[PDB]
């Protein structure tokens, strides 16, 4: 049992809700909260904007002072860093960018990542600005991901035909 509060179930492992995640992380202070990062770390926009912004920028200069250290990180790819006032930890996950033209056969290996984390809050990889689709990434979730996933989705009109359109 967990604190999970009024999300569909999808399949065994996975739950969806219409939500802000960065206020359904302020409610639930989950063990791991996902950010849909890019390569660099840097929080500009998206979901990663939003989580960043919350943090009072906190989120940033931890993850500039990890790429200093270690180099961008790999599309598929993730790092664990802190979750600051979010969340314990937060993952962050690296799906492609179409609209940086970057391969979508990637997005299964960034949806491994989630795999070793018991538990997790988490956003559609790849979808919004990070322009896939996102019934394509839900599925590519629920195909991957064997953990429990707790998935934000923040647009009304895309929960609903998420919902209304899952095989
Ligand atoms: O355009 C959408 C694409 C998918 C990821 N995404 C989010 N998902 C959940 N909660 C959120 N809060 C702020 C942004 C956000 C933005």
């Amino acid at each position: 049992v967990n604190s999970f509060s009024g999300y569909l179930k999808l399949t065994d492992n996975v739950y969806i809700k219409n939500a802000d995640i960065v206020e359904e992380a302020k409610k639930v202070k989950p063990t791991v909260v996902v950010n849909a990062a890019n390569v660099y770390l840097k929080h500009g926009g998206g979901v990663a904007g939003a989580l960043n912004k919350a943090t009072n920028n906190a989120m940033q200069v931890e993850s500039d002072d990890y790429i200093a250290t270690n180099g961008p990180l790999k599309v598929g790819g993730s790092c664990v860093l802190s979750g600051h006032n979010l969340a314990k930890h937060c993952l962050h996950v690296v799906g492609p960018n179409v609209n940086k033209g970057e391969d979508i056969q990637l997005l299964k290996s960034a949806y491994e990542n989630f795999n070793q984390h018991e538990v997790l809050l988490a956003p559609l990889l790849s979808a919004g600005i990070f322009g896939a689709d996102p019934i394509h990434s839900l599925r590519v979730c629920v195909d991957t991901v064997r953990t429990n996933v707790y998935l934000a989705v923040f647009d009304k009109n895309l929960y609903d035909k998420l919902v209304s359109s899952f095989l």
